[PDB]
């Protein structure tokens, strides 16, 4: 059981909310590189921890991420002119650089120019995404390759969808092996075991766990191990396939919205391209998603669930495996009332995720280094994996690296 | 630097909100005359200071302005039948006249005489239906507004129902700095984009100048553009060589506003309604919907053309008012002035800020609300623009409104 | 100078039109292998040479291509039930197989020989290079299915963009044998640089020249012709020529100059006199060639954004192919997006069948004039017993191929010994 | 086998076509009563045999049917003012009455004798079982209007579904007189049998032909057959084997060479026969869901008649909903005039062959001065009906004494 209290604590990220402050202790993806386009390109809107952000790429190709509302009278910078090494607001011609310095003010003589600085965040570009450090400046750590993007020879293919529900349930969905055998029946293996035994192993960055199913052959002394990795506060590394690995990173746009990024990543000639990935997942922009990466599926059209399809044997009658997830997640409401839950042994990873985060948030709201920073970070040596193993090797012992070649 | 409380005091108008009661002391435009139509024409729904209203023209051709909801069981009168000197509710057949007197009650037999429905005194003028919405015994006699001398003048109005609070919209009216950037590609013999700002308080608001350096002779000359603020939310805008310009805003509620943009002057030099609308791109059925709501909106980024912008045009948006609309709206439903960062160009905005708070505070504690009485403006108050010698004061400049 | 006759002859394929009969001597791409889907999958409608076709994959996973209309009372088969080794009509239960045998008639007392006497027009089908092919010539004129010049064998990635263009085939192909246009029409797409090839990243194809007026040369051959466009390069055009060799494989295949990583082809299949299946292909090594979806997004021939369910283009004359007039003021040359979409806007506005009578060609057009002579010759010879052009021992194969290079002026482009871009080659 | 010539003759009805002249000898449904509305009600466009038509009910409530273009300068009368006992053209105010008399010309000093001088093409009309009928053949060949075989008298409920179909009339009737199809196409809708292969018989009459479909009954198959009897009343009526509670009827009127108005009727005792709206919902031929304002269907070739491919994989045979639409799909996809020349028929089409032969003869006969099939002494009467029962093979089905389902 959790309390309406702890639900609030684990879930809210807007404003003062602890989990928010804690989260901003990490680098965050603000948006996709493909959105910001060429030098001097169209400014893009984005949103993290309930703060509206412009992202533009100035003429020097530097990417800037700032408070959307211009420092003068609070008009939007998204309508601005990106040229000549700066974003210039439409109303009264103030022009900020990616750093947030105001280079000019077409309407003003004195020296207000030097002495006004606009909320701008240090940015970093990696693995097809635009990252920003959204917590206190002199706490920003240097940028390390995240677990699912070792270095820049790796192919990283991103699906992005802006989902209208709180982040926590979207992740709870990722560390739940039981469900692929149920939701993803008709989509997703050497085993037909529907009830996996679950084992956890706490770590410095989050945790590891295993789904132990009875394999199709020699269920006698063999186990089929599928092992997911939760990297706090909002990453999951999903059990890989024959050829590439799969990761989920979720960025809370606010209390009830979350940017959801589902990644394929491996050796470039074993890994799908971006546009292939999305077609598979049915998150293709303009067929599946609007121009903002908002799903055309929703409660109204019952996520295009096809009832005939279902009677024909197709399990969910919803096409694209994440869309199937979406259907479930979003019907749990804005913020899922964990208060009303009725968990079983299958939700072991889930109960770890709540315990761990509730832990690392109160701790943090009290002066502990926030879970997963400093000496402790996960790196590209931690990774999910799936194999068949003897019942007599520990799965934690298994010496797996991320799939490649 | 303003407090949150002041912004709330300056800005709110629904219910008892002081700025509300203050405004209701002036005559207020409720809607356009075009909307009301012929005698016995279709009822119009309109909204002022967070109160819903019917407007209908009866058989005699009297226009009324009443509470939208029937005095029986609060059904919408907008659905009623406007005929034979009354508006009759569909439901039970009660029939009010423009004055709010209940003439009949189809479904009942001395009640018909002793029930009044809220109606306000009304006046047509300059193509608008005006009402008085303050206490009945405070109603002035209707004087011409400073932008409609008498109705041999041509008054061509664009209306747009903007979904944001009233004040930020006027704030944009009194801001001569903005057109030097925003209306970069629409707007004058100068390119001084940073003009010295001068102000002069009055009994009815303020006059103010914007002192640009002219294309030639900015040794002993200033190009001066002067703008007049009539409280509570009216602004006389520097005219051009042919006709003058005015903006009056009526708060619909705390987060919405009727925005009337007016060209005015002599009928042979002032453009016609539809020409105006087409110019400012505020045409019903292309730029706006049947209720004068803009089809442009944040969802569609006001139809900004990003290529147009790479091709020289500053804003990418078409129709100088919509480029205004973009800014006003993006600041949010009520602009949080708390978080502002004003400069020398915003001197005019500050004056309004400061004057109106004085006025509302003064009024709240029982002063006559600013603009009433002896203190009124009338047609001789006006904006102007000319090249003025540096050795003359502009407050001195003796200018009347463009005509012939 | 061409004549109303010669045009009609060159262009029409419906009916007993010879250019039709000639064409049917080749294997024809009927539709995309992706359209037919799974065994017992929904049946696809298609159209070649003025004939309606059902294509389906049976329960054994065989692909049949047949006449669309049911042998019985001519109802559409595309509505029928594909199951248990056949396609069955909804009306009277007749069930054909991939071959054209009516294996059942549910209405008809099977106590008579009605079922074995009825044969329904089908064609021998083949699957290859991501496409379903059929032989729509006379039955025992059918050659063993040879690897096409742009799909060597099956270790090769082949990414296809399909677009059903609503004009005649011949203008579309004329488009592919025309190096001059790319320097005018595809100004803002094939942007000149200090390179040697034309990489991209959905960035741009490059090209080491800015010469818009290339010297043209031709070489007739058994299967059609090759030609070269000779551009002065940016650097040392003294004794160097940037060669770009396009190959025409008759009747309607264009081998287009490769870039750095992969090769480019075009194959057009006339649906009828005034419409044309246009397939535009990237092909080469699996790890250097774009995946299907990636290709389409670059070309803006994505189904459900650029094209509709049936691979028909959403851009048309009405919407002026989405011509962004602003973009044109701001620099982008055509103001239309996805470079084959630029081609289309032209080909289309020349009308259902270009009236080649009123043309006014230059030395830019030398390659097109070459296609016009050849095809009119080969069709005339064919109408008089001559083995249809590019069949038998005379066919192209995977050793014919386009190429680009800077070559010294004192080598003959015909002499250059090139192979299709692979990984090293 | 049939010939391009004959097909033409069977099918075309516009202009001078012989099948046109023959058809114009019978009373014709022009459109539903439900359309012409109250007196002074909005004028209705309609189209029979390639002639455009205005229908309107005047102040007295008489229903006129006229040529659509105003007699003056040929503007549409469908835009006209229907009041004060006349339809008045909007242009120059010429006003006609149902009978095609011009009562005034609002811009002419009509005080003399070129206001009566002008009649306007207008046909005699009758209201009956939900339908405005007109006789559009030559004046003096009009037979006094006898009750058709599916509406015995106006104490019957007659529930109609109308559908404007974009193909020639003939393939739409062929569809009605073809029992072979109900046990294949309508397999998941449509009986004490599972037999799909039934021995047909045909008997010609003066009005058309009767025939019997014979299925072996699910039980006692040795000396009993389940008889389904359909009656073709020419030119394009079909009486279709009834059910337990009501009878069925198809009449098709050619709008022209490549379109038909398809009227499909439920009829019987008022308390055993569906209401209009029920029928339409059952057949999915409801105006405003399935059909547009003009009874034109929203399912078409472009949207594959809403064929649900999954539903089919699920085992519902056609994956099209409402059994008439299963039919439409087939008929249309054959194309505007089925080229009967590429037909390859079998035993199951025995009836359709009868239809072909009869009509081809009856029109060559008509063209050479014989009476038009099933007119005068020859006509069908409400004594003619479709029937189905289980009968011994030792009664002649032709002889069976069945009457129309009622109670
Ligand atoms: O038909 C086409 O789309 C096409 C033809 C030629 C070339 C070229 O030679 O670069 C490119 C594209
Ligand atoms: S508000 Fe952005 S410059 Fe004035
Ligand atoms: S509420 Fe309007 S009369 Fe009853
Ligand atoms: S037409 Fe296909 S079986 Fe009757
Ligand atoms: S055409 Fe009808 S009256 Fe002139
Ligand atoms: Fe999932
Ligand atoms: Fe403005
Ligand atoms: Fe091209
Ligand atoms: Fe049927």
């Amino acid at each position: 059981m959790m309390t309406h209290e702890e639900n609030e604590l684990l879930c809210r990220v807007e404003g003062d909310a602890p989990m928010g402050r804690l989260m901003r202790r990490h680098w965050t993806p603000i948006c996709l590189v493909e959105e910001v386009g060429e030098p001097d390109g169209t400014p893009v809107k984005a949103r993290a921890f309930g703060e509206d952000l412009v992202v533009f790429r100035d003429s020097e190709g530097r990417v800037g991420v700032m408070d959307e509302y211009c420092p003068h009278r609070r008009a939007s910078l998204v309508y601005g002119r990106n040229e000549e090494g700066g974003l210039r607001c439409l109303y009264h011609g103030w022009k900020m650089d990616v750093d947030g310095n105001v280079l000019e003010m077409a309407s003003e003589p004195s020296g207000m120019v030097d002495k006004v600085k606009h909320t701008a965040y240090p940015t970093q570009e990696w693995a097809g995404m635009v990252w920003a450090y959204m917590g206190p400046k002199e706490t920003m750590p240097e940028f390390l390759p995240p677990a699912w993007a070792p270095t820049a020879d790796t192919r990283v293919s991103i699906a992005k969808v802006l989902l209208p529900c709180n982040w926590a349930q979207i992740l709870e969905g990722a560390i739940d092996s039981a469900h692929s055998s149920s939701l993803h029946s008709s989509d997703m293996r050497p085993s037909t075991d529907k009830a996996p035994r679950m084992q956890v192993q706490r770590t410095g960055y989050g945790f590891r766990y295993a789904a132990l199913r009875r394999p199709l052959s020699n269920a006698a002394e063999n186990d089929y191990v599928r092992s997911t990795v939760f990297v706090a506060p909002a990453t999951a590394l999903i059990p890989p396939n024959n050829l590439y690995n799969v990761a989920n990173i979720n960025v809370p746009m606010d209390d009830t919205n979350t940017a959801f990024y589902f990644i394929a990543w491996g050796h470039p000639s074993q890994t799908p391209e971006t546009e292939t990935w999305r077609k598979f997942l049915r998150q293709t922009v303009g067929v599946d998603l609007d121009q903002n990466y908002r799903p055309l599926r929703n409660e109204a059209n019952k996520f295009w669930q096809d009832r005939n399809a279902m009677k024909a044997g197709n399990f969910t009658g919803i096409t694209g495996f994440p869309n199937q997830d979406v259907a479930m997640w979003l019907t749990m409401g804005p913020i899922a009332d964990r208060t009303h839950d009725r968990l079983g042994a299958s939700d072991l990873a889930i109960v770890e995720f709540r315990k761990q985060m509730l832990d690392a948030v109160k701790a943090f709201e009290q002066g502990a280094p926030a879970i997963g920073t400093g000496v402790e970070a996960a790196t590209p040596t931690v990774c999910s994996f799936q194999a068949i193993v003897p019942k007599t090797t520990d799965w934690r012992t298994y010496d797996a690296h991320y799939v490649w070649l």
